[PDB]
């Protein structure tokens, strides 16, 4: 109960950096977490959007001085064979806990070095 | 009605060269057509089996002197998004007619040069 998490929905991974910048400039937040699943669909190339999103999140966190943790993940292969579907459920379940621990420790450290 | 086609079922693309060799050595056939859809499932590599099948069909047709036409096709991308599923139905529909024309022409030419 010491930390409250607010959920913000967004149509796609491309819309995350600007939303993060707005929420960072509005204050009220010690850290920002952005999660998405960027997938190569086999028709169009997907690396441009992933690179843009990662670089934009880094630029936003450098601009506003608010930590932004990345949970946008691009798998090597995903062909929707229900085996990948079963695997990535549990893998993202693990990644959520990892991101929570990272966010807690980075916020604590940043508050420590500011004194 | 001048040409009769007999259908032979086979569990996978790997089992085609030996079946073709048996049907070629048994006689009764002027040409042999082998069809399969070799797909990269995203877990294991698929090029070894495709290379083996193509080379084996070529070796069989050189050994038995019976034409073997290849309708084993390996797409660049296939992620089972129902768009690929709709596309490849019609594309294989076209490939069947192409293979029929090729078989007729090659049998006629081979019978011609043997006189």
């Amino acid at each position: 109960g010491s930390v409250e998490v607010e959920i913000f929905d967004v149509p796609g991974a491309y819309e995350i950096p600007l939303h993060a910048k707005t929420l960072a400039r509005t204050g009220r937040y010690a850290a920002i977490v952005g999660a998405a699943f960027v997938i190569d669909g086999g028709i169009y190339r997907h690396d441009f959007v992933a690179t843009a999103v990662i670089n934009g999140m880094m630029q936003v966190q450098l601009e506003t001085e608010v930590p932004v943790l990345s949970v946008v993940l691009t798998p090597h292969h995903f062909h929707e064979s229900k085996e990948h579907h079963d695997f990535f459920h549990a893998h993202f379940k693990v990644k959520g806990v990892e991101a929570a621990h990272a966010a807690l420790q980075i916020v604590s450290e940043r508050s420590r070095i500011a004194a």
